[PDB]
């Protein structure tokens, strides 16, 4: 038997959870911890079973049933045992679960972030320790589908599967279960999961400066002036935007070449241009690809997507504060920022999008080129928790002198 323990209660913790209890030879344990939502979603189910509902290329739908072991707020009946344990919320909640689950987890577990995002390694080591060492740590790139609940606790439904999907793996002393054909099993036929090279590898090309880019395009030098309606979103860009882009993604080769030339024995060569990722995976939608102006504005998928927008005075005005900045951010283009540091490259291009955003939202991080802001300790930088060297970073090792 295969013990499996999933944490969190949104829509990718519904779905997870329902495919997994469904497979022979594997019991499946839920945990949250935020409030009484595990009472709550006990009462709800009854003695019912959970149903997923699956949207295929067909145009039919397919039913799957099941019933988890237990659903508790209790982390010494929940991770007692486990040989998988897999995390599945918004980064904001990391913290609270890994220090949770500190005195109970054993050497021979494998610790699984879907997704994880950036900084996911340096905030597993500083909580759990010397324990760190012996468990093995695994990066997957994004949420395997697109999924919304139905019914609370009853119901949920997949809209859609992605094809492939790419995840990175660290090591440690103690044996587990084979990691790549483990979580196969768990999601079935699709999406056919590989191994990255290197999670270092992984972390940059997250492309943490999308969103940002998108958003000072448009309403970087604002009047104040309302608009008639909701204007385009990623089909709505200008010459000036895509330039900016470029600048951006040229930036990210520059930090990943400086780490092989300082550590050799590291291979980061499958980090690659932005325009280049675009016609290997779009090609199907996009109309005309002689450049990213072009490739971007006329991709078939863009259909229909705008800004967020809110009620004034003769018209709508942009509405911030949702979650395009208060995650990408301090969980994202901070974490890069550190690395950099680090490996002593200078970065212009990313500088002056972070300085414009950190203003948008009430915060502060950056100060005259240095990392002293005034809400610092809220980010995942490696500085943070004093890892101050590529050394330090790569190994999670920090030197002492001797008399
Ligand atoms: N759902 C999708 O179609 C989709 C697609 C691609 C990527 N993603 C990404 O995957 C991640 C997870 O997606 P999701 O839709 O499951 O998230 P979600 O919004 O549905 O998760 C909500 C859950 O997070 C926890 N939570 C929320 N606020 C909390 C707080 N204040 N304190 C403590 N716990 C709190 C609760 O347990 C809650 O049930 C997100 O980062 C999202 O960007 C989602």
């Amino acid at each position: 038997t295969v013990k499996v323990c999933v944490c969190g209660g949104g829509n990718g913790a519904h779905t997870l959870s329902g495919l997994a209890a469904s497979r022979d030879g594997v019991e499946v344990r839920v945990l949250t911890l935020f409030a009484d939502e595990a009472e709550r979603w006990t009462k709800a189910l009854g003695a019912d079973e959970l149903t997923v509902i699956v949207n295929e290329k067909d145009g039919t739908q397919t039913e799957v049933k099941s019933r988890p072991k237990v659903i508790t707020k209790d982390p010494e009946i929940a991770i007692s045992g486990a040989d998988v344990v897999i995390l599945t919320v918004p980064a904001f909640a990391h913290e609270g679960y890994f220090q949770a689950m500190a005195p109970y987890v054993q050497d021979s577990a494998l610790i699984v972030g879907l997704p994880s995002q950036a900084g996911f390694e340096f905030q597993c080591r500083d909580i759990l320790g010397d324990k760190a060492a012996a468990v093995s740590m695994m990066s997957f790139e994004t949420l395997p589908w697109a999924c919304r609940i139905k019914e609370f606790g009853r119901k949920v439904e997949v809209l859609g599967t992605k094809s492939v999907l790419a995840a990175s793996l660290i090591k440690g002393t103690a044996k587990t279960v084979d990691p790549l054909s483990t979580l196969q099993m768990l999601h079935g036929a699709e999406p056919v999961f590989r191994l990255a090279k290197h999670f270092l590898e992984m972390l940059i090309m997250s492309y943490s400066f999308v969103h940002p880019a998108i958003l000072f395009g448009r309403w970087g030098s604002w009047d104040g002036k309302p608009v008639p309606e909701a204007p385009l979103f990623y089909q709505g860009i200008d010459q000036a935007t895509a330039d900016m882009l470029t600048a951006c993604s040229n930036e990210c080769k520059d930090v990943a070449n400086a780490i092989m030339a300082a550590c050799p024995g590291n291979d980061l060569s499958d980090v690659k241009d932005i325009y280049q990722w675009y016609l290997e995976y779009y090609h199907e939608d996009i109309q005309d690809d002689h450049d990213l102006y072009h490739a971007i504005t006329t991709n078939k998928s863009y259909k229909g997507l705008v800004h967020p927008v809110k009620a004034v005075d003769g018209g709508v005005a942009p509405d911030f504060g949702n979650r395009y900045l208060t995650e990408d951010i301090p969980m994202g283009m901070i974490v890069f920022k550190g690395v950099a540091i680090a490996a002593g490259v200078a970065i212009p291009s990313n500088d002056k999008l972070i300085m414009w955003a950190q203003e948008k939202i009430g915060k502060e991080y950056l100060v005259d080129g240095a990392l002293t802001g005034k809400d610092v300790a809220t980010t995942r930088c490696p500085q943070r928790y004093g890892f101050n060297t590529l050394d330090a970073i790569l190994t999670g090792k920090k030197h002492h002198h001797h008399h």
